[PDB]
């Protein structure tokens, strides 16, 4: 019998094996496929390589810190990678050419790492075998038919009839979670308020945008779009280009395409092929059609119905529904996997704690289930808003620089717990990032929980026929122009300042005005001395 079975080997349970095994536990892990195997959600943010690096620090397992950092993940895991140094944004509509004036960029800061563009079946692979080099089993190929709880633990039953017994349960596939489906726990219909489904492949022969748009050298990005990943946003829809090649001598010629289309707006069109879909949309915008001209796709092309689902439960008595088995928003902003660290480094020290007491009541998971929800709440409120701004440039301004500016915030919050519990020696610094009023948020402060609610009532409204896109863009223009805490150095409360670049100057900028500001946690988060600013780069 073992303490733990974990169904799913991607990330999200491998990690959490990874976790287990290392500190002694008896772990199985179960999947219905084989590795190698592709997988989705390919960019890193920042939010999610501070949280690998603080999972990796807490619980002791150096594989996880290798993803946190594009050099790392070079020389640990495979060479098949890309890098991630910014978030790139540009607006099309249908037969124009686009606009050089409403793109946006983001530049990922420093401090928080070095990201990337997950080769997904290499970093799996690596996690798994890391996994079963600490010690878990596994049985790949196994289809799960039966799930059963009792009072003693729990039994997973496989279509060839073999057993697996265990004390706890960790679900941690996917749609097809075999949990959810046992239990009936997905919420139909599910309350989320983000509609979009997908049409994605992988490709070869994509050329980099940078390349093929007759920019103004005034309007260029500071650093090229093809550098990170790219957004190509037009109405209820937006489509990512994710390169696996963008850095001198990389070895994937591949690269990640993808197309998001709110059903409402863009029917299913079975007279299609998926491949003959994507075109058609392609065609729309000249830049992307010259972007894509040689590109051939090199996989069997995934076309999805509404991707959006949620639960109404998330953990009981010897199990937990973990991350994409519990919610799915959208592949924007890449939430996901930020969420399954979260959460992974939430359930972990409890799950341990119950597993060597064998009590495994479930008010001592209560709080994982809050954070799972409340991820899913406010990861649904993102991108719902930002798919609404889609269609009107000056509003998408805000919900850009809301978003990115808290991006900032929340990292260094992070990595400001870890940092010192680095220096001490003491979790507690640690686990007091658990004591927020705002489990989910990414900032969860009050004053930016204000301007997200404030955006979101107006974003909400615009899409009830309420309020024109004109109207809420001005309002929120003038809440961002008359604002104290948005990081002013890098741009952020200027409108007219697209490419946020946070360069070594300006986060020193940030440090002085964050020394004497007269909000608390603004100097609680930000303030720093120039020594201490210079000697972190």
């Amino acid at each position: 019998p073992y303490d733990v079975v974990i169904i799913g080997s991607g990330l999200s349970g491998t990690m959490l094996g990874s976790i287990l095994a290392k500190h002694g536990f008896r772990i199985m892990l179960l999947d219905g496929a084989h590795h190698p195997r592709f997988a989705v959600g390919e960019s890193t943010i920042g939010q999610t390589l501070v949280v690998l690096r603080l999972i990796s620090d807490r619980y002791g397992v150096p594989e996880i810190a290798n993803l946190a950092s594009f050099q790392d993940v070079l020389a640990n895991v495979s060479s098949s990678h890309g890098q991630k140094s910014n978030f790139g944004f540009m607006f099309h509509r249908d037969g124009e050419e686009p606009d050089p004036n409403e793109t946006s960029q983001f530049r990922i800061p420093s401090i928080v790492g070095n990201a990337a563009h997950f080769f997904r079946q290499d970093t799996d692979s690596y996690m798994f075998h890391a996994a079963v080099r600490y010690g878990c089993d596994a049985r790949q190929y196994y289809r799960v038919e039966n799930i059963e709880f009792d009072d003693g633990g729990v039994t997973v039953s496989g279509a060839d009839g073999s057993t697996v017994r265990a004390r706890y349960l960790v679900d941690a596939s996917g749609f097809r979670s075999p949990l959810a489906r046992q239990l009936g726990l997905r919420e139909e219909p599910s309350r989320l308020k983000h509609h979009a489904r997908s049409i994605f492949t992988h490709m070869v022969g994509v050329d980099a945008i940078d390349d093929h748009v007759d920019t103004p050298a005034e309007l260029r990005p500071p650093v090229p779009w093809n550098d990170g990943t790219m957004h190509h946003i037009f109405e209820r829809g937006w489509m990512w280009i994710i390169p696996f090649n963008n850095h001198p001598g990389a070895t994937n010629p591949l690269c990640s395409v993808g197309i998001q289309l709110d059903e409402r707006r863009y029917p299913a069109r079975p007279d299609l092929t998926p491949e003959e879909e994507f075109w058609s949309h392609v065609d729309r915008f000249p830049a992307v059609q010259r972007q894509l001209k040689g590109a051939r796709s090199v996989r069997e092309w995934v076309r999805t119905d509404r991707m959006q689902y949620s639960s109404s439960r998330t953990v009981g008595e010897r199990w937990c529904l973990m991350s994409h088995a519990a919610g799915f928003i959208d592949p924007l902003f890449s939430r996901g996997l930020s969420n399954t660290c979260e959460i992974i480094n939430a359930l972990s020290w409890r799950l341990m704690a119950a597993l060597r007491e064998d009590d495994f009541a479930v008010e001592r998971f209560a709080y994982v289930e809050e954070l799972e929800q409340g991820l899913l709440d406010w990861n649904d409120k993102l991108v719902n808003n930002s798919f609404i701004s889609f269609s009107h440039y000056p509003l998408w301004n805000s919900v850009f620089r809301i978003w990115a500016s808290a991006s900032v915030i929340g990292g260094k919050r992070i990595l400001n717990a870890l940092t010192r519990t680095k220096e001490t020696g003491d979790d507690s610094h640690c686990q007091a990032l658990d004591d927020n009023p705002y489990p989910g948020l990414w900032c969860p402060l009050d004053f930016y929980k204000e301007a997200f609610d404030e955006l979101t009532e107006l974003c909400e409204a615009v899409d009830a026929g309420r309020t024109t896109a004109e109207e809420a863009a001005r309002v929120l223009e003038q809440r961002v122009r008359e604002s104290d805490w948005m990081l002013p150095a890098l741009g952020f409360n200027d409108p007219d300042t697209h490419h946020i670049n946070p360069t070594a100057d300006k986060m020193i900028r940030i440090a002085e005005w964050a020394t004497g500001h007269h909000r608390p946690e603004i100097r609680e988060l930000l303030a720093a001395s120039a020594e201490e600013v210079r000697a972190a780069m």
